């Protein structure tokens, strides 16, 4: 007879209910299971009725794989899922958090902290739009973004993933969501999931909640704050996310007052689901349920019970799916987890899948492949990088000539520093590899290449990675541009109690600026100890992690555009002051939140 769930003209809620009523326990638990492409095979996907796949950081089909290679991979998995009895399409997720950043040749946008510097939500919406297109270029339908953490301590390894220490700025930047997913209809019910169709992707507000509030910025640790503080600082942007129809929410590894977020029924069910009326699906973080226990994974049976009873809908396993499925099945057969809980998880997963059009377009569109790295998107990334730059100093004394903007025509100029010609360094973490990497890892333009592309043909450009003082004094240079800063990092590898840049960095700046007027470009995920760099430099720019389009930097250095970025975080005098945020009783910054010098276009 007629099968209502397969009928594209029927309302989503009717299709969900029709399909849910047909499913076995195995088919239901399958929908709740998300696995790594690394453990996926056609038989695994078919036999376990798997609901979702992901690529973790650096999980790619081949080094340098084309958009088509990605589409073929995703479609191979989909074909297996579509061959099950009910033919429920899988959804494939990835960390597309500054562009489609795992993919070779994808446009890499500035990381979130630099976007916060722009104070430009429409720019961020446009970045969401371009990112959706590059993700769909690779056949992927689901991006684990935006990170709406409000980072309250820059010692956190993920501080660069947070738009600001100020929740109001994070709130405004939730415009990423309708960029990724499309604008919701007039009349939209807050908390319903939304994706416009096959040219958009499902978004994910993460990581719920207080991931940016942990003690001493220790990643995955305890956020110790009263309910009023949680609701005033860490929660607000989730409500903007509900209003904008975010499709999914990912749970944080962190704890709130000692309770694991992955086990917190009060917040996940009581608050997110029952108060905010969230109707999309709630996903774990990677091995998030394993980490409820200490040691992690020491009581996986408890991990499954605690997380599923808390209200999580989809588990990012991501590897040991057999153990997950077996344990969850046993809990349901034993009456420990009720069928109502399973039915709720599956209703939410199917709701997102039907809403986004996945049953109508389960396969990739080969005509989208050319969206990857498209020049228009690179032009956008270049605009964003330029807008993100914060000018901290432009002259050593109030009476010096301003150094910036620099002249494009000069006899001889010097470009120097470990970050001047290093694409990997300028992109930072979550670029190609999970932790990012060094050197030419993708298609882009380094600061050195941007300088050579910008200057008059008569300008001789000399590159020296780490010149000594005599080299500079003898070189006959008009000025120097020196780029230094942090190496790429992600998650706990970025936790850092000293916040001092690696050497050589300061030593290079001192050698260069001691011999010729210099503009220092600081590449970092966060404020770092900066007084010695300032003391040496004529001009200093905080460029954050500007991504693949290094011409964004030189657009401002050479005065094609004026500097406009403003600090989205407090710049501390000393790490012993931390945590120290705008509005604090004792607020003694080196530069306040909102500080930024300006220039005018030449
Ligand atoms: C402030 O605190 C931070 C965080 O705790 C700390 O930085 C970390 O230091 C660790 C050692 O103390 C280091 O762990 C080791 O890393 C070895 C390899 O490290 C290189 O490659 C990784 C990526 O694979 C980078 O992240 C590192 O920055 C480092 O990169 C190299 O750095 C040199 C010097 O600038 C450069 O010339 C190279 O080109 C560059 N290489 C690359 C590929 O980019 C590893 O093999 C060891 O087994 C060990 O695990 C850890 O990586 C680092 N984390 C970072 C930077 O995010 C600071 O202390 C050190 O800084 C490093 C760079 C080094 O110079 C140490 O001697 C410093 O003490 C702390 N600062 C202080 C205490 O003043
Ligand atoms: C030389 O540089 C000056 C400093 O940048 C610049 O004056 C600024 O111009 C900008 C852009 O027009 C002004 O921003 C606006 O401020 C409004 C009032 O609050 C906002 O409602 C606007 O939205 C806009 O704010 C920006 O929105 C985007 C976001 O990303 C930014 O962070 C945010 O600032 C800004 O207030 C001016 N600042 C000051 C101190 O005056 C000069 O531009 C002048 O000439 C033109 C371009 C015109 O816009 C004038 O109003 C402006 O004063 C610039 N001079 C020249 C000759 O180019
Ligand atoms: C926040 O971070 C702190 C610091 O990492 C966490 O405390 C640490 O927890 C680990 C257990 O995961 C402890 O390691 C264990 O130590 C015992 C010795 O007592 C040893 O026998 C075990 O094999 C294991 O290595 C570690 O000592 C401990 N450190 C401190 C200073 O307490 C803390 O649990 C984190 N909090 C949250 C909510 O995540
Ligand atoms: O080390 C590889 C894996 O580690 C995980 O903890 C990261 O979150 C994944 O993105 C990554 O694929
Ligand atoms: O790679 C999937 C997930 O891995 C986790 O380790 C990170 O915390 C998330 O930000 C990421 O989306």
């Amino acid at each position: 007879d007629y099968v209502l769930y397969k009928d594209a003209t029927k309302p989503v809620e009717d299709r969900v209910a029709d399909l849910l009523g047909r499913m076995t326990l195995a088919e239901k638990i399958g929908q709740m299971t998300q696995i790594e492409r690394l453990v996926a095979t056609p038989d695994v996907l078919r036999d376990n009725f798997i609901g979702s796949l992901l690529s973790g950081g650096g999980s790619v089909p081949r080094k340098g794989a084309t958009a088509k290679e990605w589409q073929d991979m995703v479609d191979g998995f989909q074909k297996a899922c579509m061959s099950t009895r009910l033919g429920i399409p899988m959804i494939y997720g990835i960390d597309a958090v500054h562009g489609q950043n795992n993919v070779y040749g994808a446009t890499i946008f500035p990381h979130n902290v630099g976007l916060g510097a722009t104070r430009d939500p429409y720019l961020v919406k446009r970045i969401g739009e371009a990112t959706a297109l590059e993700v769909r270029a690779t056949g992927i339908q689901y991006a684990f973004a935006p990170c709406i953490a409000v980072c309250r301590d820059p010692r956190w390894g993920r501080c660069y993933e947070s738009y600001s220490e100020d929740r109001r700025i994070v709130q405004s930047m939730t415009e990423l969501i309708p960029g990724l997913q499309g604008d919701v209809p007039k009349d939209f019910t807050s908390g319903m999931p939304f994706v416009a169709g096959k040219n958009k992707v499902a978004a994910c507000a993460k990581h719920f909640v207080g991931d940016g509030g942990t003690v001493d910025g220790i990643n995955e640790n305890n956020t110790i704050i009263n309910r009023e503080g949680l609701m005033n600082i860490h929660m607000p942007a989730y409500k903007n996310a509900m209003d904008k129809g975010v499709s999914t929410v990912m749970i944080s590894y962190s704890s709130w007052n000692g309770v694991k977020m992955h086990a917190n029924q009060d917040l996940v069910t009581g608050y997110l689901k029952d108060t905010l009326k969230f109707k999309g699906f709630v996903i774990s973080d990677w091995e998030g349920i394993d980490r409820i226990t200490t040691p992690a994974g020491s009581d996986y049976s408890y991990s499954v019970k605690a997380s599923i009873l808390a209200g999580l809908d989809m588990i990012m396993v991501p590897n040991k799916y057999q153990q997950f499925i077996s344990i969850l099945t046993g809990h349901v057969n034993g009456g420990v987890i009720p069928m109502s809980r399973i039915d709720d998880a599956v209703t939410r997963i199917l709701r997102v899948k039907f809403t986004m059009g996945l049953f109508e377009n389960p396969y990739a569109d080969p005509a989208m492949a050319e969206q990857l790295g498209k020049q228009e998107h690179r032009d956008l990334a270049r605009e964003a990088a330029r807008k993100s730059l914060v000018l901290l100093k432009n002259g050593k004394t109030s009476t010096d000539a301003p150094l910036l903007p620099l002249p494009k025509k000069a006899p001889k100029i010097l470009v120097a520093g470990s970050h001047a010609d290093n694409l990997g360094y300028q992109c930072g973490g979550w670029t190609i590899e999970w932790q990012g990497d060094t050197g030419r890892t993708t298609v882009g333009t380094t600061i050195l290449e941007a300088v050579k592309a910008a200057v008059d043909p008569s300008t001789v450009v000399v590159f020296a990675e780490n010149p000594d003082a005599e080299f500079v004094k003898s070189g006959g240079f008009s000025y120097a541009i020196v780029a230094v800063g942090e190496h790429p990092y992600t998650e706990t590898k970025g936790d850092n109690l000293n916040l001092t840049i690696p050497e050589p960095g300061l030593s290079t700046v001192q050698a260069v600026c001691g011999g010729v007027r210099c503009a220092t470009v600081l590449i970092s995920g966060r404020p770092v100890v900066v007084q010695p760099l300032l003391a040496a430099s004529d001009a200093l720019v905080a460029a954050w992690l500007p991504g693949s389009e290094g011409q964004g930097v030189t657009d401002a250095l050479f005065g094609d555009f004026g500097f406009t970025g403003r600090l989205p975080r407090t710049w501390f005098k000393s790490v012993d002051q931390l945590p120290m945020n705008v509005g604090d009783a004792h607020y003694d910054p080196l530069f306040r939140l909102g500080y930024g010098l300006t220039t005018n276009a030449t």
